[PDB]
Order: structure tokens, then sequence, then C-alpha cells
């Protein structure tokens, strides 16, 4: 009866995109997996952050499914994930089985990549939304977080709590968050 | 002519409150040694996600002087950092020679365990008010960051974009702070 929680880590991640969902979804109770894309050894994130994957994502890979899969953003990190064919492979299972897709800041153009979600409301960080919009697949939104039918997606770095307490709600319920965000000390 | 900054990194850190002022820091150019307390292997963190520090503190402790220590929080990361007595030389060394001094969360009960600032003003996360206080060697707050002389501390993760920032303004300037803002789309 535990949701599962995907987060795919790519040299070049942005590690606060990466820990603050990772940190939140685990004080809400989910079962998180970084995912190296790589494999297990340790990730060097964009600010030289240097993390270690729980799993390698081929392992991971089988044991989904997964309830949410978390794309991180990061202009390095988000380019790796577009370039992964596994990457392709879980999205679209993903979106077959209508499963929640999250992705941050520059984290939402490896869904266009992957040609994931079209039709959507989307937004990104201000600097990739060209890049996201090349084609007009996707309605764009700037909004700090922004959620249609199954893809979430957010701005930046300092959305990041909001983002991640977003996936909270959607998949453990509104009262949760609440409760996972008293502690933290947001302002709003 | 770099600053440079010290986060020392303990078992059962918050690692939002260690990745966000980091990751920050290294944005606003300054030079920045995450320091593992226990030695150079990977530390574990409160909510499991699996940080490698650049050095282990008696290597960092020989590169100094730091423009800046960072002590962040985690209840059982504090408690590392209170018992340590390489901490408590470190602390005593930036407080002789008037360098910034920064703890967030349960990080200021490091503080009284080693009897650094007493006197000044300081905030805490609400539920470490009470060991903060024992003795009444300082005057607490409720902002969110609070700054006295030498001694910067705030209150939560949610407020560690606020430390960190108020971290660059000290060092850096208010201008390269509002410039490494921007991009990181905060609220407010």
């Amino acid at each position: 009866a535990s949701k599962r929680a995907l987060v795919i880590l790519a040299k070049g991640a942005e590690e606060m995109e990466t820990v603050i969902p990772v940190d939140v979804m685990r004080r809400a109770g989910i079962k998180v997996t970084v995912a190296g894309l790589a494999g297990k050894d340790p990730v060097q994130c964009s600010r030289d952050v240097v993390i270690c994957p729980d799993a390698s994502l081929e392992d991971a890979k089988k044991e989904g499914p997964y309830d949410v899969v978390v794309l991180p953003g990061g202009n390095l990190g988000a380019q790796n994930l577009s370039e992964s064919a596994a990457v392709k492979e879980i999205l679209k299972e993903q979106e077959n089985r209508k499963g929640l897709i999250a992705a941050i800041c520059a984290g939402p153009t490896a869904l266009l990549a992957h040609e994931i979600g079209f039709g959507s409301k989307v937004t990104t960080h201000p600097l990739a939304k060209d890049k996201m919009m090349n084609g007009g697949h996707y309605t764009y939104s700037e909004n700090r977080v922004e959620k249609d039918g199954l893809i979430l997606t957010s701005r930046g770095p300092g959305t990041s709590f909001e983002f991640a307490l977003a996936i909270v709600e959607a998949l453990n319920g509104k009262e949760v968050a609440a409760q996972v965000k008293a502690p933290l000390v947001l302002k709003d």
C-alpha cells in the first residue's frame, strides 16, 4: 500500500532539484528510488555536489511500476535525460499506464525529446521556454507549478518545495502534504 | 581574492540544508569545501540521501582559514557536531579571528555545546528552541534569518535559500546576492 517514486539522476542534474523532492517525498512516507542513469556509481551534479544513487536505472527499471517518475533539471542533466533511450521507454510506459510524470526547470525538455504528453499545459525555467516550445506541441504556463492531466511541471530551484509538495498531494492527498509542510518552516 | 566556505557534514545532517547553501554559494563564486566529520567516506543524511564529501575535516582543517563555517541541521547531525572536539576547535578559532559562523535549524545547538557566541541573538527550528535556550546564554528570535555580530542563524529547511543568500550577501555583497537570486525563481 506504499506509493513508489523514481527519481532519475544524470550527470549535470541540479542537485537542489534532486534532493528537495527526494527528501520531502520520503518525509511523506513515499518509497523513493534515486536511480543513476549511467549505473550505480556516484553522480557529479551541476554545482559539483556528488550524490550516491540507490540503484542503477537498469535495476530500478525492473522493480516498477512507480506512481511517479521524477526528472530533475540542470541543463546538462536534462540533455542527458533527453538523449537516453532508457528514459524514453520508462516515460512512454508511465504515460501508457497513466502514471504521474513530474519534471522541473529544464527537466520538462526531456518530455519533448521523448514525445511525451503533447497537448498538455506545461511550465519550465524561463530560459528553457524556447526549447520546450519548438513546434508548438505544448501550451506554455508561467505558473510556478503546473499540472495538466498526468503531467506536473515546475520552473526552477526556488520552486522545488512547491513542486515536491504537489507530488505529495497528488499521491497521498492534501492532508499529508499539509502535515509534511508544517515542520519545514516554509513562508507560504 | 576568492572567499572560502567550510560546510561540516555529519551523519544525520539534513541533506536539503546541506545542498542548498553549497549550491548557492558556488553560484556566487565562493570556493566551498564540503568536509566530512568522520573522514572522506560517503555520508548518509537524515532522509537517506548519500553525499560524497570533498575532503575529510582533518584535511580541510589544514587548508583554512575560511571566511564562513557552515553547520547544517538535522537532529542527529547537530548532535554529532555538538560532540566533536574538532568542531569545537574549528569554531573557537573562527570566533577568535572574527570570521562568520552560520548554522541552520538544529545546527545552532552546536554553538551552545561549544560555548560559541554567548550573548548573541539567534534563531533555531521551533522544536530546538528549548535546547538552545538552556541557561539563558542567548536571546531568542523568531525571524526566519537572524544575524548578530558574526553569528548567522536560520530556522529550517524552508528557510535554506534565505539563509544561503544571507551568507552570500555577507561575503560578496548585496549585488552579487541579487544576481545569484534571480535565476533561482524564488517567490520573494
